[PDB]
């Protein structure tokens, strides 16, 4: 009997064996094992864990025990020492829109979620991890080091609390721990939905027969919606400005008002699925709320499984995305489609192509306003610029026509993120992303940075001068050796996004293979593929492959004006073409006839 049963943070119900639409918490999916890719359960394994004491501590929680003979680095000393630079002159990608990273997030926040660990709101717990940085228990600090203009400004360490697990919440003691994905591994627009049908059926508009998503009642975007305003007081949007006391949004992933931009992504989608519920209920007027519901989503699950193999996988993985996702063979049962604890490592790739402002232009594309383009920082759970600064129509014309950060051994991630961090549970601009990313690593338990190498077949640097040249820089390559003194020690978090970039694509070689197997693994194994045969009909198939997201701005905005390629960098005017020339979604093949 391999480690087959705890199963417990988990809500357990039956399955209807016939059912054309996805449950949504991800079980029933696959058939012998209904609880695969289900929402609530750890993340799998594709190597064991690597902990302190074998079982759960991470390396560095204990200061003499060593990791291969030597001291880990503190996770802030390798983010001042290698992530950090002040010049973000030259530090454009000059051909990925903002929208490039957009979507990535987008993406990640439909596969994974490891929320960290809770147990006391009433508890001096949260305060003896902020106010002393006393490590123990959940509460795991990032000290700064000595020379850190933190230390004379901020503290003597960030608080970081970590991630909740399977089985309890309390002490639990043998086999090794594993962390949780609050959300379903098939890509399937939960970020929208839902993970747990509390909140799907929360998130609804229930009193009408429309099968319609609950919209925003105390604001309007010139007539369009904008999602609902969260419950919970005190809510971190209010907190960044309690004149305005704008509360963050409320949608199917708890994160959607982390960032301006991302608020906004989830508005566009909130808005589809309305705009194809009413489309459909014309075409269908005997449908009921429930049918109207689940076919508007399983349209957009089709929409952004489409976007992202076909539009934006290929110019992540360029030239190795053949390498990794064949050609779609067709639904395989005996394929994991769980998303693993190193993938959530491996899609931080991201955090890098993240550029220092963002802008709102107006209707021609041009500065909007006097104060149009703002440091990122100021955005962290701003909610209130959207509904009292000019809608998303400005920030989604941004995201068309301003370009993403390129990543750059030299420039990794942008001071917006490395200094001025703010956390929903925490009141201070004054977090760091890079080094929370390093500790998390730690507090997973992932191998190092060889054993990674080794499992995609690739070499393993073990000395300095074997890793010139795998990362074909002499000085990154030596400021690595110097904190981490061996090969072996780099968290995969930086050594994954130290390589140099495959021809076409955004990550390196370690990165491609983690990430094109994950994306092979999630299409292979789900049985509601929008391609696999009998989930839609041959003629809706032939209708969904016209989508783009230049359609989907266009019948969702005021914007008359989209570049036909939205992920590549496009400059207005001339990449722009008008909304009229853009195919449209076809929803006839949807029509029935029940006589
Ligand atoms: C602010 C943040 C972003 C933009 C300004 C941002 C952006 C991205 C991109 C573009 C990603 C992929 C293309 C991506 C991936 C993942 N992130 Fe990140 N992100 C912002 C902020 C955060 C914060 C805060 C976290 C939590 C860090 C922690 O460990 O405590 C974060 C994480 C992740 C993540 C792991 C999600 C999970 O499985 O729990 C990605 C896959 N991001 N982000
Ligand atoms: C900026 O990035 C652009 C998109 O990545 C890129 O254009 C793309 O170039 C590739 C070259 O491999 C072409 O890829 C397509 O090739 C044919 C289409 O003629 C298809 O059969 C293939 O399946 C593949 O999709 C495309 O022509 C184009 N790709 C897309 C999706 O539009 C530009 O070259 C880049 N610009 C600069 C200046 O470098
Ligand atoms: C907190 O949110 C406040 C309200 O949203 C915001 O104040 C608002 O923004 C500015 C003041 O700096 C004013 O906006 C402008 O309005 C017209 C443009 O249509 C201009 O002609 C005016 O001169 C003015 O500059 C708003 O009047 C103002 N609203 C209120 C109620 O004060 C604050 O700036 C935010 N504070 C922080 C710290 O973010
Ligand atoms: C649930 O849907 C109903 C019906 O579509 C929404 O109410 C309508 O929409 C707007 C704003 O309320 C107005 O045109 C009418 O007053 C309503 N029409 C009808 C037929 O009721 C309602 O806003 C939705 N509720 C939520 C919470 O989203
Ligand atoms: C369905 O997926 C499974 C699991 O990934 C595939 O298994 C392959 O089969 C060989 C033996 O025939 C196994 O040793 C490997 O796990 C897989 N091959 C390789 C090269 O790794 C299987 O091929 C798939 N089945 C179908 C019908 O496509
Ligand atoms: O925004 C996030 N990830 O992209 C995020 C992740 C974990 C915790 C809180 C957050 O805001
Ligand atoms: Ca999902």
């Amino acid at each position: 009997s391999w480690e087959v049963g705890c199963g417990a943070p988990v809500p357990l119900v039956k399955c209807d064996e016939n059912s054309p639409y996805r449950t949504i918490t991800g079980d029933c999916n696959n058939r012998r094992s209904p609880a695969l890719g289900a929402a609530n359960r750890a993340l799998a394994r594709w190597l064991p864990a690597e902990y302190e004491d074998g079982l759960a501590l991470p390396f560095g929680w204990t200061q003499r025990k060593t990791r291969n003979g030597f001291r880990v680095p503190l996770a802030r000393e390798v983010s001042n020492k290698i992530v950090g630079y002040l010049d973000e002159e030259g530090v454009l990608d000059q051909n990925r829109s903002l929208l490039f990273m957009q979507w990535g997030q987008i993406v990640d926040h439909d596969l994974d979620f490891a929320p960290e660990t809770e147990l006391g709101s009433n508890e001096h717990s949260k305060t003896q991890c902020e106010e002393y940085c006393i490590q123990g228990d959940n509460c795991f600090p990032i000290m700064f080091p000595k020379n850190d203009p933190k230390l004379k400004t901020q503290g003597k360490c960030m608080p970081f609390f970590r991630a909740g697990f399977v089985c309890p919440t309390p002490p639990y003691q043998s086999l090794a721990r594993e962390q949780i994905n609050a959300v379903t591994s098939f890509l399937d627009a939960s970020l929208v939905y839902g993970s747990e049908p509390s909140l799907a059926s929360r998130l609804r508009n229930l009193s009408s027969p429309l099968g319609l998503m609950a919209v925003n009642q105390e604001a309007w975007d010139h007539g369009l919606a904008y999602l609902p305003f969260n419950n919970k007081k005190p809510s971190p949007c209010e907190f960044i400005n309690t004149t305005a006391r704008v509360p963050c949004f409320l949608a199917g992933d708890f994160r959607a008002s982390e960032q301006i931009l991302l608020a906004t992504a989830h508005t566009l989608l909130l808005r589809e699925h309305n705009r194809l519920a009413r489309e459909l209920k014309k075409l269908n007027p005997h449908w009921n709320g429930e049918k109207l519901y689940q076919e508007a989503r399983k349209i957009l699950g089709a929409f952004i499984q489409i976007i992202t193999f076909r539009d934006y996988l290929p110019i992540v993985l360029g030239s190795e995305m053949q390498k990794w996702i064949p050609p779609y063979q067709g639904y395989n049962n005996s394929v994991d489609p769980r998303i693993s604890n190193v993938f959530t490592f491996a899609f931080r790739f991201g955090h890098m192509e993240v550029p220092s402002t963002v802008s709102r232009l107006d209707e021609n594309y041009q500065p909007w306003g006097p104060e149009a383009e703002l440091p990122l920082h100021t955005l962290f759970f701003n909610t209130w610029r959207i509904i009292k600064d000019g809608g998303i129509d400005p920030l989604v014309r941004g995201l068309l026509a301003k370009k993403s950060k390129l990543m750059n051994q030299d420039k990794m991630v942008t001071s917006e993120l490395r200094n001025k961090l703010f956390q929903p549970t925490h009141k201070i601009h004054g977090f760091d992303l890079a080094a929370i990313n390093l500790q998390r690593c730690r507090d997973h338990g992932m191998p190092g940075y060889n054993s990674w190498r080794g499992f995609c077949g690739l070499s393993q640097p073990k000395t300095l001068k074997g890793l010139q040249t795998v990362l074909k820089n002499k000085i990154l390559a030596k400021k690595l050796m110097d904190l981490y003194k061996t090969p072996d020690n780099i968290d995969i978090w930086i050594g994954g996004n130290a390589e140099p970039m495959v021809e076409r694509g955004r990550v390196g070689p370690l990165l491609a293979c983690l990430l094109g197997r994950q994306f092979q693994q999630i299409r292979d194994g789900d049985r509601f593929w929008w391609e696999n045969p009998g989930v839609f009909t041959e003629k809706q198939r032939d209708s969904l492959q016209k989508v783009s997201f230049s359609r989907l701005i266009c019948d969702n905005t005021h914007i008359t004006k989209v570049p036909l390629h939205a992920f590549q960098a496009n400059n207005y005017p001339h990449d722009f073409v008008d909304c009229s020339t853009v195919d449209k979604l076809d929803l006839s093949p949807w029509a029935s006839r029940e006589n």
